[PDB]
């Protein structure tokens, strides 16, 4: 998991420790149905898992036969994923290390990644549309997952809608399979970095922090309010990099009320220390999701 938030946390946290006691699933209890996605180092399948909770649907990541260091990384990642337990973090069920391929088992998120979900439920629908209340509920749930990660001093490093998943009844959780660099290659710039989601200190120094994650969340909000459009879509990577470092801001989306644009702007302060905390950003979004702004409302 080169440059993953999972490995970066293990490397950097001096108080972190974990024994090797992850939940093990017997290979015979996993029955693959069909492929969901493919990357350079793995494949993701939809599967049925017996004796897990009865017969239930899961997302299974299979590793393309790995070197000793790749197998050691698989183990490190599995231990940390066991620890990340939150209502808005994709649930990790365990591993299958008896025989090959090595498997990681996750809960199945039936509506797929949030970027595909937004694009298929918005204007000129990619093959019904999401209302403002639903867009705010999606934003508030990604914000809740980020509050949990910040509380652990866990830096995501790649927060974007492609790295969020959608389940039953509009449930949104942060989670990926580590293959967004292959599936969404145009969202990275070559060591591949998601520059369009990155603040100036991340581009300049490859510095990733809780504050760079807040900026990326501001970019996620803009993605949500444009129904999955790519930030700086009219520009090349080099022109986007110049916009970011020179202080150009993304425009207010048509579906975005001014009070919500103000939230994105608080995430986008060029000075990291001036960015709003994710706790405050989540509280305002949760309040708006339950009382959505109305165009031409009498405010007083
Ligand atoms: C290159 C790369 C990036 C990731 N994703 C994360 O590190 C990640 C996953 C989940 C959550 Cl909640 C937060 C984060 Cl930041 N992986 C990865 C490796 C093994 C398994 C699943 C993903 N690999």
């Amino acid at each position: 998991g080169k440059g993953s938030g999972l490995q970066g946390h293990i490397i950097e946290n001096p108080q972190y420790f974990s024994d090797a006691c992850v939940h093990h699933i017997k290979r015979r209890d996993i029955v693959l149905k069909w492929e969901l996605g493919e990357g350079a180092f793995g494949k993701v399948f939809l599967a049925e898992c017996h004796n897990l909770l009865d017969k239930m649907l899961v997302a299974v990541k299979a590793l393309k036969e790995a070197s000793e260091s790749a197998r050691q990384d698989f183990q490190r990642e599995a231990e940390l994923l066991t620890m990340l337990q939150h209502q808005h973090i994709v649930r990790f069920f365990g591993v299958c290390t008896e025989g090959r391929p090595l498997l990681m088992v996750f809960e199945y998120m039936r509506h797929g990644d949030l970027n595909r979900f937004l694009r298929s439920h918005g204007p000129d629908a990619k093959l019904g549309p999401l209302g403002l209340g639903q867009l705010l509920a999606v934003a508030s749930q990604v914000a809740a997952g980020m509050v949990y990660l910040a509380g652990l001093h866990f830096v995501h490093r790649d927060l974007a809608t492609r790295n969020c998943l959608v389940g039953q009844g509009l449930v949104v959780k942060i989670g990926d399979f580590g293959m967004s660099r292959d599936i969404y290659s145009t969202d990275y710039y070559r060591t591949m970095l998601p520059i369009r989601w990155m603040p100036p200190e991340s581009i300049l120094y490859r510095k990733f922090t809780t504050e760079s994650d807040v900026w990326s969340f501001g970019v996620v909000l803009w993605e949500i309010f444009t129904y999955g459009k790519q930030p700086w879509y009219q520009l090349s990577n080099t022109e986007a990099i110049d916009c970011i470092t020179q202080g150009r801001e993304l425009e207010r989306p048509r579906a975005c009320p001014p009070e919500v644009y103000a939230i994105m702007r608080g995430c986008w302060q060029r000075e990291p220390q001036q960015r709003h905390s994710i706790k405050d950003v989540h509280a305002r979004l949760q309040a708006l999701a339950q009382a959505p702004p109305v165009y031409l409302d009498v405010l007083g």
